[PDB]
């Protein structure tokens, strides 16, 4: 039971298939777009706020590089912008991974109690099943840094 994500009236996420219906939706009355595609941090604005930021083509596309990213994309949309939604581009739970940070940085939850909110249980991404060690390593690394 899970799939799309979305954290709050304010910031959105999709992930497989559902991206359409509901970056569609809100794209009806969307204010800043985080387009996963490429052309690094890009501030472009078809619409309003259009965010670009740069992917990779490897595995999962490491996501250790957008941590100051998408906590300053996300909460600068938050804090003049008005809804931020990150699109997807593989299928995989990596824009979820970003608004992650922000709830991290932002609401200072850690990946423990952020993963827990902007979604349920079931959905792992990369050989991380039945452990309990990464922790402390996203902590410092998203709010400490």
């Amino acid at each position: 039971q899970g799939g799309p994500v979305e954290i709050l009236p304010y910031l959105f996420l999709g992930s497989c298939s559902h991206s359409s219906d509901l970056q569609g939706l809100q794209a009806c009355g969307i204010t800043a777009v985080l387009n996963v595609s490429a052309s690094c941090p890009n501030h472009f604005e078809g619409l309003f706020r259009y965010k670009s930021i740069p992917v990779e083509d490897n595995q999962m596309v490491e996501i250790s590089a957008w941590f100051q990213e998408a906590i300053g994309f996300i909460d600068w949309v938050k804090n003049s912008g008005g809804r931020v939604l990150v699109h997807s581009q593989a299928g995989i739970s990596r824009s979820a991974t970003i608004c992650l940070a922000y709830l991290m940085q932002s609401r200072r939850v850690r990946l423990d109690e952020a993963f827990d909110f902007v979604k349920q249980r079931r959905g792992v991404i990369s050989p991380n099943f039945s452990f309990m060690g990464q922790l402390l390593q996203f902590e410092t690394q998203v709010l400490c840094h």
